[PDB]
């Protein structure tokens, strides 16, 4: 085990802990590709959690300066300000892959903004947020998951990211509400006559279910479009990306099965993930 192995194993630990689904799928990649995914994923996770370290932007600005160091001097030795292990691994990735740094910076700006969170007026703003927080992650992963990147590769990977985020939102309505977040748009909440606080207090009803299903059908159509364009990705990543996605699409059924509850986080059992992999592994 080298020092660099240790940095990657740490990145792996961050990804497994926070997402058993993506870990389950992406750990099936060939060794150099999965390690690159762990490092990008861990960086993104550190960005998402940065504000809560002290309670302000300090740690986030240090991550950003780390990433800028890597971009400007990819082969120089850096004394990293934030998480050294993760930044050494990201730097190692960047020496082998064309990383879209502006995509990390977009993610970072979305985090800064999310400090003065106000609800989205319209769905267009919600979809902007899904880009910021998750389409950006798809962009950064693109060179890892595909042999030759075109605008279409980025477009697909970006749409996949945003569709996964929409599914997250639909899974976490109640938990987000507790943390003073609602991600459904004001336009759409008014249209369907739905008040999240009221639903959190009194349970689901037909209006909420219609609103929830409105968004679920968006996520599902987007997912179908990604699946139909799966060939943009490397041959080894295709089944894995299909699995990651299918596991996530299954979250929607878990929600309906639990009657759209706002008081627990539903999940797709590990044994179910393995069933979907069998279904897919056959096709490939
Ligand atoms: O977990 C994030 C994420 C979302 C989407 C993809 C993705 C994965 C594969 C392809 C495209 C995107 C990765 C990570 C990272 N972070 C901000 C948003 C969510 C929650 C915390």
């Amino acid at each position: 085990m080298t020092m660099m192995d240790m940095n990657f194993k740490y990145c792996h630990k961050i990804m497994k802990k926070h997402s058993k689904s993506f870990s389950y799928a992406f750990d099936l990649l060939p060794e150099d590709q999965r390690k690159a995914v762990w490092a990008i994923y861990a960086v993104c996770r550190k960005i998402d959690d940065s504000i809560d370290v002290y309670g302000d932007i300090q740690f986030l600005n240090q991550i950003k300066e780390d990433i800028q160091s890597i971009e400007k001097y990819p082969y120089e030795y850096h004394h990293f300000q934030s998480d050294r292990r993760i930044m050494m691994a990201l730097q190692h990735v960047a020496q082998h892959k064309n990383i879209a740094f502006q995509s990390f910076y977009n993610l970072i700006d979305t985090v800064y903004k999310d400090q003065h969170f106000t609800m989205f007026e319209t769905d267009a703003e919600l979809f902007g947020y899904c880009y910021g927080v998750a389409g950006t992650v798809g962009e950064v992963l693109t060179p890892i998951l595909s042999d030759h990147e075109t605008h279409q590769t980025y477009d697909v990977a970006r749409r996949l990211g945003e569709s996964l985020q929409l599914i997250n939102i639909l899974r976490d309505v109640g938990e987000d509400f507790e943390n003073e977040r609602i991600y459904f748009s004001k336009q759409r909440l008014k249209q369907y006559e739905v008040d999240i606080a009221e639903v959190y207090q009194n349970g689901v009803n037909n209006h909420y279910i219609d609103l929830w299903e409105y968004y679920a059908a968006i996520a599902e159509k987007d997912f179908r479009d990604v699946m139909d364009q799966i060939k943009v990705f490397s041959i080894e990543a295709q089944p894995i990306i299909e699995l990651a996605a299918r596991i996530y699409i299954e979250i929607l059924d878990e929600v309906r099965q639990a009657n759209y509850t706002l008081h627990e986080r539903v999940f797709v059992e590990k044994r179910k993930k393995a069933k979907l992999f069998h279904e897919i592994n056959s096709k490939y």
